[PDB]
């Protein structure tokens, strides 16, 4: 019963932006037939209702606990759509508790939810290079497996129902604080006089700053913040992932303070890249 | 034109865990290698040992420092028996220690009295790079000063970063120690959270390998954590006074930099619960916290 | 319309623990009817009358208190089958003392209006001592036809009704006064554990700070308790920790950079870890220990 | 040897600014005869001659009280052969009023020592008005008997001499207070400012926390002010702001996680560097002013 495009061919999707709209090209190209449905408007759907009621397999992608609810419930939700024995992945960033109560409002339809966050932005999504954080039984990730490997190049099983969610809130902490640090670490080095060129090509060649953001300042040297993961969305990974911690009652100072500079990053500019925080020190300094 | 042709001679003021394996490797290139310690010992006993700043100074011709801080720089550079009394003007004293601004523009005024030039040079890299000569040399001074040291920037390093004028090498430390130092608290406050939430520890440690968000450096470090590994390569005791220097530098510049100030106060538990670990412990702290 | 003991004298709360159990002493002096709701059936007063769901004590009061710990808490007693709101009459008032996120807050007004229900979201500043001697501040968030209809109960609990603007007023200055309490004692213990850290004789310090302008009468009450090893609970570390949670979730909604109130949060969590029941003042124990080994 | 007026008539000050010259004052009505020396040979009192140098200073003073911003002041008129140690007699008092860091503190009770000169660590807690009421309270450190021999002098320009130990303990201690001034306000700066973003009206909210148990008489007197835009400087953000620079300082070497502490250091950077000439608590409209935009 596994979701080849033989046994599972349509695939709809619940929210389709920047990320679920590169992951339907990529189905595609393996075969599959999109539907999606978006409350704006590949096939648009009217309501999740009927997005689901013509899909085999449901995958949603929507910003926000709050978005998820709205698709997801009711008469015209998407689980009222699906039917006994489907599967429904979720690749939301989204709290632990809005994953815990779609999974058991999809026990009651007999509808496995996977929660399958990626690791990865738009262009490991354009390059099929995402890495699916996924939890659930291991009979249940088996079933995905087709549509994982069309979507990127590694799906780490992490647990079960609830992992995936946990474990994309602990990358998107490192991802946060990782921009924050060198934000202000640069904003240091600019203030105390060093060369702005100079400070950009050092930091590009040492081993304590990730590929990922490598990548950032370089593109942050020549001001470049065009959005591959907006400021609006980073800042509300954070504050899930600090509401979760909280929760947890673990002591998180660097998390808690970078998500403080994200949150006036987003105040500043929500829609530009999240690495904008890097212009944003740099005025601080020059002001 | 400091080659081993021209300068044989390079002794160390300090010659602890970096200074020892930078000496291996001037040694290979040719150099002869010199050394002064408070102790008198070193983890190299086929290295002459020398009684004073003083004495090291006068039978070298090139002079690297590599000492644990502000205090201990003043120690050995000052009065009459420090290093600056035993050079002959118009050498080169290369810097490799990290130490605060004040210090750096203190040495390189005290160097200039007697004629003297001080490279502030710190290095990107720990021991693992100062073994293989992987280390990011980060130079403030004249441009003519840097090329006269490349030879020696050649043999420990794979590559030197001419930072600016005197105190250029020592900021851009500051800046990468800052990067290293919240780049560890964020990891391991991190992992923490997942941990607290019910990941499985080997699945947890294991994933985070795959990841393109993390450094090199702090991969390395997380997979030595796994193992409960936390032998010395840069102790938490340097590590935290690091983001003690980076931290008053900031403040003095009136630059907010709160996610280093909250590693700053991570790392400060760090060493109080163990001075002589390697810094990324804090990962073990962490764990025990959730525990 | 006003809520006399006259007019409404059957007050039902939905939660029953250490701050409305004392609330409801002053409202049965006043001349009011208590009764209660809670999970366990059991709360801190034995003489007040047990309802066994939230719907049938609605259905047998005139008006509803709800002083429950979260949202979820406020969800599982308001809504669904057995829930309170359902069990009121149209025009009549359900009182929130409960700290609860904007959201929760904005979710139970406008469940409320669809219900013929006015909801008005006061919760309090105090703790359990100003409880017992009636010295709470309401912040109240509503119409102010509404909050006059509620002050002869807001005047019973409390000695001052700050009218904090329409629906979700009261919520938000609540989370602004909790921020500022939690913060400055993380601020308060963190001062502290460095002076002991630097060799200040610990009485001495104790009792120098007491004399000082910069500290907040109540964080001296802690203080002073602190010194005793007292942490006998008023306000618990859980109660203290969740507030700060929803402060920084709000904080971050609004998208406010709040750096202080956020490293105060981490320290609150470390807190609540250690000992979840005693008062939150217990940081300063907690700092003591760490600067000790 | 009490320093009675009659006993030690002459008080010299190195360092004559916002607090010095207003202590001098009380002094002088006390009995005492004031000099003074500052850098640019400028101060506020006419009737205080002025010195050319610190060595001229002592060498005409019976006590010497220094008044100086931070470290790099301090070293730079206390030592060599131009500086007050220098012009002071063996058994004379050195009062350091200055808030420096515990290094520098320890480095000067040494250097008075060679000298035969007792250094006593003296900052103060208080600001300008307590400066002017002598509301201060002398936070010092030393040997009782040299304590005592100062006596006077305190009582002149304080409310109250709080004892904190031997030399060292009067820095210290002043800076555990430093950081309950610093993060108190920066506390209440980002809960109005998550308030104000939330909606509640301005008026509103000031007047509210003026009537919560949670804040400082300081803290309420500063949002008093901030209220009406006044941050005319009684303690500027750039004199705060290296106070908590010098208590971070002091933390690290203690190896004292402060996390609220710090994440105050960092908004009072950024309120230095936006206006360090106005008062500290002038990041109440910073941060009124990141909400409105
Ligand atoms: N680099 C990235 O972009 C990363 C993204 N993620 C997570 O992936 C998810 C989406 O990311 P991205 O695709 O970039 O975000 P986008 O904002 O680009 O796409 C958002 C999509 O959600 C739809 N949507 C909004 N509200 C609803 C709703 N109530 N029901 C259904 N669909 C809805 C929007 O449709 P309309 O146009 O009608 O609003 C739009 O199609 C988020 O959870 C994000 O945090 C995680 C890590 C990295
Ligand atoms: N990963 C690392 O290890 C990194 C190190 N650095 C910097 O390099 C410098 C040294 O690091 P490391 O070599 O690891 O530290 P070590 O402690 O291993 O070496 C310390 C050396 O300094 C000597 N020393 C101490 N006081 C004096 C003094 N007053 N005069 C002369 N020598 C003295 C010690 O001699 P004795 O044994 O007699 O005390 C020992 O030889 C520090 O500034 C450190 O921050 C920078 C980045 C990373
Ligand atoms: N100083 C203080 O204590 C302050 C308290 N507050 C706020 O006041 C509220 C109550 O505080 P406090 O009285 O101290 O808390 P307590 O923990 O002392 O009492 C909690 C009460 O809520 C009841 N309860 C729990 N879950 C539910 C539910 N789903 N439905 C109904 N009742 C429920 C408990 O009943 P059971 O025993 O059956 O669980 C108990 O009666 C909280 O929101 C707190 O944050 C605000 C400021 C200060
Ligand atoms: N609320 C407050 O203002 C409080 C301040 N403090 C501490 O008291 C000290 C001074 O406060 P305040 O008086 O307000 O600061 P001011 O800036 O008002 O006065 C500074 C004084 O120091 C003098 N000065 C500067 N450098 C030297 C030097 N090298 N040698 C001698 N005199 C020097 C200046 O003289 P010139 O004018 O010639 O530069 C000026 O007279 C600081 O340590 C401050 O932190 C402590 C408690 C309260």
């Amino acid at each position: 019963q596994i979701l080849s495009p033989e046994n599972a061919p349509r695939i709809g999707f619940i929210g389709f932006g920047a990320m679920a709209s590169r992951m339907g090209d990529h189905l595609k190209t393996a075969g599959y037939t999109i539907s999606a449905y978006t409350p704006s408007g590949v096939p648009m759907l009217p309501t999740p209702l009927a997005l689901a009621k013509q899909a085999d397999t449901v995958v949603v992608c929507v910003p926000d606990d709050e978005a998820l609810a709205a698709s997801m419930y009711g008469e015209n939700g998407a689980l009222a759509g699906m039917t006994k024995g489907s599967l429904l992945i979720n690749t939301s960033s989204v709290s632990p508790e809005a994953t815990a109560t779609l999974y058991e409002a999809g026990q009651k339809h007999g509808v496995v939810v996977l929660d399958a966050p990626v690791s990865g932005s738009t262009p490991e999504a354009d390059s099929a290079s995402l890495v699916i954080l996924v939890g659930g039984d291991k009979d249940d990730v088996a079933r995905a497996a087709p549509i994982f490997d069309a979507i990127g190049k590694l799906t780490i099983h992490a647990g079960p129902t609830g992992s995936g969610a946990r474990l994309k809130l602990v990358i998107n902490g490192i991802m946060g604080a990782g921009l924050t640090t060198l934000a202000e670490s640069v904003a240091y080095g600019l203030s105390a006089g060093l060369d702005r060129s100079m400070l950009f090509d050092a930091l590009d060649q040492v081993a304590v700053i990730s590929p990922h953001h490598k990548r950032k300042l370089k593109a942050a040297k020549d001001g470049n913040f065009a959005p591959q993961f907006p400021a609006r969305l980073m800042q509300k990974d954070m504050r899930l992932l600090l509401d979760a911690a909280a929760r947890e009652a673990v002591p998180v100072p660097t998390l808690a303070a970078a998500t403080q500079q994200l949150s006036l990053t987003r105040r500043l500019s929500p829609n530009e890249d999240y690495s904008s925080l890097i212009r944003v020190m740099e005025k601080i300094v020059a002001n």
